[PDB]
């Protein structure tokens, strides 16, 4: 049966100053991530595994460690923040505090100056989702918004509930589609 | 008439570094917002005002910069978050997913692992704005969670309303209490 393995890219530097967007590279730890996964799925022993990740130096850094081959995609890049870009939760609060007002209200379809919305993000994902669905085995290493989109699809989410998925780091969530929907199986690799 | 002058200490170390809760001291930007502060208070034509802080470093070195004395509440401390104080939210994501993930649908009673609900704060902030209901002009240097809370009583704001007030670092609420309801003036001071 085909699974497909969805997962983010291991801990940034960003992430760990607990900044938004970006393209640093992967921390100390993240980097032990891109090993512990890389034997996981070989310990999962999966036959003619495609792998993708985006353009962000962090998941293909997370990539390199598995030692296969890979490739690369621009739609799968993280949702832009736009103006807003870098900056911590405090800092959008009080640098455009009633653009974050907004935000809550409809998270869906809401656009930071000059970013993107999770709208946009579906509709980029739109032919990632169509090759998926036509594919096997796969590994995608990508981001948290991104993830969330990919993971409401399958796990048939609403528009409401997509913003709000549960996408943590270090945690690979093996998706096996099936007649009656779609299993889920969550790896915590401990790092 | 009177006026109580809501606002949060300067911008913190934890602040600055994405995490939550810890008693830490001001960063830099954070005491010139000290200093700013008093120059506001001392634009205003005040002749007597109370000044409250909590037991946390960064609200009493705020107050340090006004020359004024003040007195310190226990009430006004931040709100404990238990065993996640001092992380940042992906990391609180990645280690505790059930926990904040419960959070998110009951953001006003939900207590994280050895830590405080917002209710519990109300609760605790009880004799806090019923002095302040029986004074003058006071100046209220506090934090975060404890602002939304007494700002929801004074603007008549709903427990759903209450965890998602604005409340920006750097920001004064001017609130003049009359009949019923209260005015309301946001005073930012750029630093
Ligand atoms: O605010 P949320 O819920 O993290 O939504 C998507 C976010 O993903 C991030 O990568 C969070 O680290 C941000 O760049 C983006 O705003
Ligand atoms: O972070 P929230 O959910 O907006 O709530 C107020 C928060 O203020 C903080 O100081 C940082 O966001 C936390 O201690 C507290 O939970």
């Amino acid at each position: 049966m085909r699974s497909i393995y969805l997962c983010r890219h291991g801990e940034s530097e960003l992430n760990l100053r607990g900044r938004i967007g970006g393209d640093s590279g992967l921390s100390a730890r993240g980097k032990q991530y891109a090993y512990a996964l890389a034997n996981f799925i070989r310990s999962q022993g999966i036959s003619s595994l495609k792998v993708w990740t985006s353009h962000m130096k962090r998941t293909i850094q997370t990539a390199e460690a598995l030692g296969v081959p890979y490739e690369q995609w621009k739609a799968l890049n993280e949702i832009d923040a736009g103006v807003c870009e870098e900056m911590t939760y405090e800092e959008i609060q009080e640098h455009y505090p009633e653009e974050f007002a907004l935000r809550d209200q409809d998270k869906y379809r809401y656009r930071y100056p000059k970013g993107e919305s999770y709208e946009d993000l579906v509709q980029r994902l739109e032919p990632v989702i169509m090759e998926l669905e036509r594919q096997e085995n796969v590994l995608v290493i990508c981001h948290q918004a991104v993830m969330r989109c990919l993971l409401a699809y399958f796990l048939d989410k609403s528009s409401d509930e997509l913003p709000y998925l549960k996408c943590p780091l270090h945690t690979v969530l093996k998706l096996t589609p099936v007649a009656y929907g779609c299993r889920v199986e969550s790896i915590y690799l401990n790092v």
